[PDB]
């Protein structure tokens, strides 16, 4: 009753609607198209032009403080970007259909980007649109709802679509059918709430880019939930790098009994997870949900430990996927709300982009070092080693509980007055290697046009990370010492 009412209301329904619109655009650039070529043989002229669709997803904040400062003519902030970018999609995605793959490969490519560009900006909006409406209580039941709508929009566009394609449509009406499947997507657009009136809107562009960082930076607890945030999922990455390769070679498994394993099992327990999550979360504080989520998300990878000395069974893998499946979904909901709980309404967006991005820079370096640790000490070890990588995330939420609880009683967060002396220092550092990482972005886009190359590529990266490390541990020493004074 209490914990059901949240799915009859209304809002629920427009919720995973916008949320399917996000994955009709993922798969129709990179995967359902190579199908389509495949007939004209993709060569590797087109990757240059090509190497950008990947990349819009990964570089979106860039163009974010863009989103906040302009409005549409009519509908506000959060309302009329959404009408803009659902409009653009359907334009582009039907046309794209008109053209053919004989003599106007270049004209598809660039299309391609195009769509990968709008794509980028109707997710980031979408985004700050959940964070501003949605209410203190329901956060995590909205964020579940919205990840089952992303679901069944990415499979709608792959699966149904090759089938549909090539058994009795062809690819052009795919494409047009894959366009006008975008109508009721608008609709749910132009029916839903708004943001209010009230919040203030930054009055110039620069200060549009300024200001949310000057904002987040000048609270009371920044670096540890900075660290909070990137160390949060580590013992979840570990796991999920080469739990695949694990499953095919230190048990024995075939690759197919594997694939289809994963392909329902793990969508079915994320998906029961993440909506489990959300209606927990509907009746509990965000400290204690958080805390107990991270907890069994650390315990739930010693399925894999138990699996790994036991023989081969199809059950065990079964039940080991679908309990970690299951845990992962679970967490996910809670760290969702986490990130939505700090930025403020007012520079929503931006604020989420970074903290998002900063959220995923840590599966960039687990990689190679889960290569090197099973060499090391087997398999087995690897994944004990997985359970007890947990422990950092579960120390800094423990530090960090005042801020949290003060914050839900509140509804805001106390400025920073404590330690002013080395905080700059700190800032400073941050911002040197920062600006570091950029000068070697700009080396990496000269090297890649092909106009000259450059020997001190990785180098340079390398002094960049360490700079950013050493000021990231300042700060947090200095925010620990504040609390404890
Ligand atoms: C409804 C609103 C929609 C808003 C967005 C619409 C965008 C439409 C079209 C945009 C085309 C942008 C072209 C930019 C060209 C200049 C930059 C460039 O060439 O960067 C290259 C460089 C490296 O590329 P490769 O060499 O292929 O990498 C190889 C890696 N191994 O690119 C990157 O590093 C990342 C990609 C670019 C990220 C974003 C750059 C900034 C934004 C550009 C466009 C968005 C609008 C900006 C202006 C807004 C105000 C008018
Ligand atoms: C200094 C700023 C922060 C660091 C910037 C450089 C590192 C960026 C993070 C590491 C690289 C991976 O970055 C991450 O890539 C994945 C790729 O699917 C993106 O994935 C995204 O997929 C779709 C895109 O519409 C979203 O619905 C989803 O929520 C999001 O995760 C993330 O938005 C991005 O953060």
């Amino acid at each position: 009753s209490q914990y059901l009412r949240i799915f009859q209301q209304p809002r629920s329904a427009i919720l995973l609607i916008l949320g399917f619109a996000s994955g009709l655009p993922l798969a129709l650039t990179s995967g359902t198209l190579q199908a389509w070529m495949t007939v004209e043989n993709i060569d590797l002229k087109t990757i240059g032009f090509f190497s950008l669709v990947g990349q819009a997803y990964v570089f979106k904040f860039l163009w974010s403080p863009l989103m906040d400062r302009y409005t549409p003519p009519f509908f506000g902030r959060r309302r009329g970007w959404l009408l803009a970018t659902q409009i653009l999609l359907l334009v582009a995605i039907a046309a794209m259909g008109f053209l053919e793959p004989g003599t106007q490969l270049r004209w598809m490519a660039a299309l391609a980007v195009v769509i990968a560009f709008c794509s980028a900006s109707q997710d980031i909006v979408f985004d700050a649109w959940k964070t501003d409406v949605l209410p203190a209580e329901e956060r995590g039941a909205g964020a579940a709802i919205s990840v089952l709508g992303y679901r069944l929009g990415m499979l709608v566009s792959g699966g149904l679509a090759l089938w549909l394609a090539d058994k009795w449509l062809g690819w052009q009406g795919m494409y047009w059918l894959m366009a006008a499947l975008l109508i009721p997507c608008i609709i749910a657009t132009l029916l839903a709430p708004e943001p209010t009136d009230t919040i203030p809107v930054p009055k110039t562009l620069e200060q549009a880019v300024v200001a949310p960082l000057r904002d987040f930076f000048g609270r009371n607890n920044a670096w540890l939930i900075l660290l909070l945030i990137v160390l949060y999922k580590l013992g979840d990455a570990f796991a999920m790098s080469l739990t695949t390769t694990f499953l095919i070679r230190g048990v024995g498994f075939d690759a197919g009994e594997v694939g289809v394993v994963n392909k329902t099992l793990g969508l079915l327990a994320t998906i029961v997870g993440a909506l489990y999550g959300g209606i927990l979360m509907q009746r509990l504080s965000l400290f204690r949900a958080l805390l107990i989520f991270g907890i069994l998300q650390g315990a739930s990878n010693a399925g894999y430990w138990l699996l790994s000395i036991t023989d081969k069974h199809l059950y065990s893998m079964g039940a080991a996927v679908f309990f970690e499946n299951l845990c992962g979904g679970m967490g996910t909901s809670a760290f969702v709300a986490l990130l939505m709980t700090l930025c403020n309404k007012s520079f929503s967006a931006t604020q989420f982009a970074l903290l998002s991005a900063l959220s995923a820079v840590g599966r960039v370096y687990v990689g190679p070092v889960a290569g090197w640790f099973v060499e090391a000490h087997g398999w087995s070890t690897f994944y004990l080693f997985s359970v007890a990588a947990a422990v950092p995330g579960l120390i800094l939420l423990l530090v960090c509980r005042q801020t949290l609880e003060y914050t839900r009683v509140n509804d805001n967060f106390i400025s920073r007055t404590a330690y002013p002396a080395g905080y700059a220092f700190a800032m400073w550092t941050l911002a040197a290697g920062v600006s570091l990482l950029a000068v070697w972005l700009l080396l990496l886009t000269m090297d890649a046009l092909d106009l000259t190359h450059f020997s001190f590529l990785p180098a340079l990266l390398e002094v960049g990370v360490l700079v950013a490390l050493s000021g990231v541990v300042l700060g947090g020493l200095l925010d620990y010492l504040a609390l404890r004074k």
